[PDB]
């Protein structure tokens, strides 16, 4: 038990994800929205999306968050993983956190263009988003969605 351990676990205990939502860059609507914690560790979480998100080029993201504590590089690594193996990863960066504050982020998420989708029905149940919360390079936490597209 190390001094970053134990500031790692101060800052879990103080965040939290009050909503969000996904929107087709594109055309700006929305294909997703929910305030379900999909950042809570140590439980599977599931969410269905409509498969039209499938053909989307970019996907555009906005999350509220709340952080009692302090973050000087807040930032998430999040990784695709079909049946157990990654066809995906992205890095994003929010930065410095003020304490005690509530944050809305608007991220772009690209489709990897060199990649071509498996079918909606075939990817269905089985993909899982695994996302990790770093502040820096502490890691504060790592949590799973398995995602249903229909
Ligand atoms: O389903 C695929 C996919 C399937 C097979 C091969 C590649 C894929 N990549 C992306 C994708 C598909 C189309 C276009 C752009 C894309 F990025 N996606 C869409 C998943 N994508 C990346 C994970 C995103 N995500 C979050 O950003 C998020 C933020 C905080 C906490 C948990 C998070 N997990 C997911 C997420 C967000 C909202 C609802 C469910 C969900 F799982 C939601 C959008």
């Amino acid at each position: 038990m190390s001094a970053k351990d134990e500031r790692a676990r101060e800052i879990l205990r103080g965040f939290k994800l009050n909503w969000m939502n996904l929107r087709d860059a594109e055309t700006g609507k929305i294909l997703w929205q929910g305030t379900e914690d999909l950042s809570v560790p140590g439980v599977e979480h599931e969410a269905r999306v409509p498969k039209k998100i499938l053909k989307c080029k970019a996907v555009s993201r906005e999350l509220n968050f709340s952080s009692t504590e302090q973050m000087e590089k807040f930032r998430l690594e999040q990784k695709v993983y079909f049946k157990g193996q990654c066809l995906e990863e992205w890095f994003f960066e929010f930065g410095f956190v003020i304490p005690n504050s509530t944050n809305t982020w608007q991220s772009l998420i690209s489709a990897a263009p060199e990649s071509q989708m498996m079918p909606a029905s075939v990817l269905t149940g089985n993909v899982i988003i695994e996302t990790k919360f770093f502040d820096d390079d502490l890691l504060v936490s790592t949590s799973r969605v398995r995602l249903f597209y229909v």
